């Protein structure tokens, strides 16, 4: 009924889609995506039998790719896939939005440019902006144990929301940033120089921090922000947890 | 320097202190407190030696009770006190807010009548609603793996939110609740009949809720919500988490 092996054979189907700004991508895939002016365009591979039990279409400007409900199951769950080979490439003109949960990896290579881009993560996955990022706004938000890395932004506003135990990673330059971590995780932000920053944690979490003019330091609890560069710092801490300067 | 060690000789001090209607407590003592419209008072145990280390205030109707910053650290961290011993007992007409930070434990156990009451704790300590709670609202907010139950509630409005890997629970009647768990934590709430709820999982924690005319049900990741009732529920999962009615 609910866990469905990958019988070994992969299968890969283009499958016809109109533009979409929006993706919510479900489960264990390595996903490829880009930006692009060309054709918009899906591919998936996967095990040829898993395909009756996976969603994966454009609906309301929305790429959807997720397992079906359960079969008679009411909408209460899904299916547990387990591909023996599981790839999907794609590209459309933006992505606004992406919301991805579960073991997954999204991946972005060519550089892109952005108005306002959101990633909202939930699961162990990873989500890793490895080109160059221009634009007015990204925003990273994970929920879990999981990761988002940009490894190559140049923003106007940048801001990283973090739930839970895992990490987020930013590298390049942002004119204002906001780092939020409520849980045990870590934002890692030492090689993204920030203007004004502002950095809040709840908990036993950790931010690393490069703010050149304003940086505004809060914590809630046993967590701990480290800062280079040389802002006016406005220090905020009710707990056990620090703020310490490092060259 | 940062590590104060209790002398094993404890005392004990009843600060002077005007009303308040908030608390800031930061540390591991066991806090005692209730409403009372008799005068405001606060008393501290502690050994005797820590009491340099402490701040014990009421300023600006907020009463305070955290450990000191370190001694020229320009309030970069605080001291970390170890006592043998320690014990606080307060009471003040009305507390509309709890800010409290540590692994201790704030207990109250009189019947408490409450207009608005807001508890908000950091950490891996726990705050205990012994006695019988009525009123308005109820928002029991953390974060941490630490702890919240109230034990007796009769109110309009509650509104519960984890983040991370810890535990509310709830017992009594609402006409209205909200639960919200970002993390790996859990909710217990099979005992706190409401009329209408909504439920918001992110990641992989837990809510068990009883609803009896309405439930709004929504997962992103792999956790789970558990009810019981015969409400009309809406159901949204995004993830491999699941809903399940229970007798
Ligand atoms: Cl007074």
């Amino acid at each position: 009924d609910k866990r469905i092996d990958g019988n070994g054979n992969p299968e890969t189907r283009e499958i016809k889609i109109s533009d979409y700004d929006e993706i919510t991508f479900v489960g264990s895939a390595d996903f490829e995506y880009e930006q692009s002016d060309k054709a918009p365009y899906l591919s998936v591979t996967i095990d040829e039998n898993l395909f009756d039990y996976l969603v994966t279409e454009v609906e309301g400007g929305t790429l959807k790719i997720y397992p079906k409900s359960i079969k008679k199951g009411f909408n209460n769950n899904s299916y547990d896939l387990r591909p023996t080979v599981y790839k999907i490439k794609s590209n459309s003109k933006e992505l606004k939005e992406l919301n991805t949960v579960g073991s997954g990896s999204f991946i972005i290579s060519k550089p892109t440019k952005v108005n306002r881009m959101e990633i909202n993560m939930a699961g162990s996955g990873n989500v890793e902006l490895r080109g160059p990022v221009k634009g007015y706004k990204l925003e990273c938000n994970m929920a879990g144990s999981g990761n988002i890395i940009a490894k190559d932004i140049q923003l106007d506003n940048l801001s990283c929301s973090l739930a839970s135990s895992g990490e987020i990673e930013v590298i390049g330059t942002v004119d204002r940033a906001s780092f939020n971590v409520a849980g045990s995780g870590e934002i890692k932000a030492f090689d993204c120089q920030a203007r004004k920053a502002e950095c809040n944690i709840a908990s036993s979490g950790e931010i690393s921090v490069y703010a050149t003019q304003i940086l505004d330091a809060n914590i809630v609890g046993s967590g701990e922000i480290h800062y280079k560069g040389d802002p006016e710092i406005s220090k905020s801490i009710m707990g056990s947890g620090s703020i310490n300067k490092v060259k």
